[PDB]
């Protein structure tokens, strides 16, 4: 049924990736995946006959309260890290390690400094991200883990570590791409940005970046496209960057929703009144998506090395008519996008948004575990569909 018209001028190279973090969390509260014939399968295993190369996976320093109860939202720490990067180099595929610094989500809005950092003066603070980012690295190595790019923070747009300050937030990105670099000449190091929609933003960046003399490979930016504008212009300002600062460009994040339906009870991301859908919600819709915003960094040019689909995977629970039961599995294993242990934390906006997954009308898999042939864009956008 489905349909991929290919991609014009795709390098045979470029990066097909999927950050499934919230696996390890999804595991232990019972979820299970399948492949196209309907047996329990690795679900690592069956990204990689997808087509898909890479696999990327946040890392947040405590995601814990005082007692050890995760914060949810996979409760992706170092050790989780390992877990799925042994798997994800276990299937032949490259390991793209997102450090939040910070002890959970880390984005626009937060980039709170972790607990561990929360009143050290800037100086130890960065000697503390190296030494972190360095020990981790490390520990990934000793694994056999076959690390191909390192994310020195996650959509640090106003912010990092509880830094706001450029001036600071640029010694931050080199204090970890520092460690990177003293770990393998050959990873990556990957700046992660969003909201390539504003006027002017990634060009301030790019310049701001540059001016401070911060060390980086890639500009790495987040492309939803119910927010982020439209695909001309993201291939616009990251090929800015690309032409002008001679880095290397990518999307570390995308999706698209493939059904209008909530499948565990706790309301999703989307799809939503006033978010720009320009594909119909179903599958080949959510498969158009994706083929597209790869088309879109692959029109970059030799600059455009991939794309990263996030979250593919977040299925729920269990069904929707089982909310209750669902939020004591959420609680429990963090498989959820976040618990009320977190409230401390963030009281904010985990405070009181705590629960389930709010991306599983967003997965490549259904509600029940079974591949969605949109999951098969992966391989198609270099052929297309006969
Ligand atoms: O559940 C329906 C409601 O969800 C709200 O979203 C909450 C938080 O405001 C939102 O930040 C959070 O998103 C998580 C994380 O913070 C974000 O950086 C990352 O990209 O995604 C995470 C979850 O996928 O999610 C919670 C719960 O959804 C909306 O604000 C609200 O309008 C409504 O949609
Ligand atoms: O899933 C989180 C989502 O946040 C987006 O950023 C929004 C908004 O679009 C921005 O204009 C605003 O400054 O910050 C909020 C988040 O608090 C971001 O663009 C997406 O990529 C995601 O990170
Ligand atoms: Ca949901």
């Amino acid at each position: 049924g489905l349909y991929v018209e290919k991609v014009s001028g795709l390098r045979k190279d470029f990066i097909k990736g999927v950050d499934v973090s919230s696996i390890i969390a999804l595991e232990e509260s019972g979820v299970a995946f399948y492949n196209e014939s309907g047996k329990k399968q690795d679900i690592f295993k069956t990204l990689k006959e997808a087509g898909v190369n890479y696999v990327r996976v946040r890392i947040w320093n405590d995601p814990y309260d005082a007692n050890g109860n995760g914060y949810g939202g996979g409760n992706n720490d170092l050790e989780k890290a390992i877990q799925i990067g042994k798997r994800a180099t276990a299937n032949g595929m490259k390991l793209l390690a997102d450090f939040h610094y910070s002890d959970f989500w880390a984005d626009p809005a937060k980039q709170k400094a972790p607990k561990a950092w929360a009143n050290l003066n800037f100086e130890d603070k960065k000697t503390a991200l190296y030494q972190y980012t360095k020990q981790s690295l490390k520990a990934m190595k000793a694994a056999g883990i076959d690390i191909g790019m390192v994310q020195v923070g996650n959509e640090t747009n106003g912010g990092l570590a509880g830094e706001t300050d450029w001036a600071k937030m640029s010694q931050l990105f080199n204090a970890g791409s520092q460690a990177v670099r003293e770990t393998d000449s050959n990873i990556l190091v990957a700046l992660h940005f969003t909201n390539p929609e504003t006027s002017g933003r990634y060009a301030w960046i790019a310049e701001t970046l540059h001016r401070h003399h911060v060390d980086y490979d890639v500009f790495a930016s987040s492309y939803y496209p119910f927010w982020h504008g439209t695909l001309k212009n993201l291939t616009s300002v990251l090929t800015s960057v690309a032409d002008t600062y001679g880095k290397k460009v990518m999307v570390a994040e995308t999706s698209y929703t493939y059904t209008a339906e909530d499948g565990d009870g706790h309301g999703n991301t989307a799809p939503k009144n006033g978010q720009t859908l320009n594909n119909p919600v179903t599958v080949q819709g959510q498969a158009n998506a994706v083929r597209d915003v790869i088309q879109a960094v692959s029109d970059v040019g030799e600059a455009g090395i991939g794309v990263f689909y996030w979250e593919p995977a977040w299925i729920p629970v269990g069904p929707a008519h089982r909310l209750e039961k669902n939020k004591a599995l959420w609680e429990t294993y963090g498989s959820g996008w976040a618990t009320s242990y977190a409230a401390e934390y963030d009281p904010e906006d985990a405070g009181k948004w705590f629960g389930g997954s709010a991306v599983d009308n967003q997965a490549l898999f259904d509600f029940k575990g079974r591949p969605l042939p949109s999951l098969h864009v992966f391989q198609y956008v270099d052929t297309g569909t006969p």
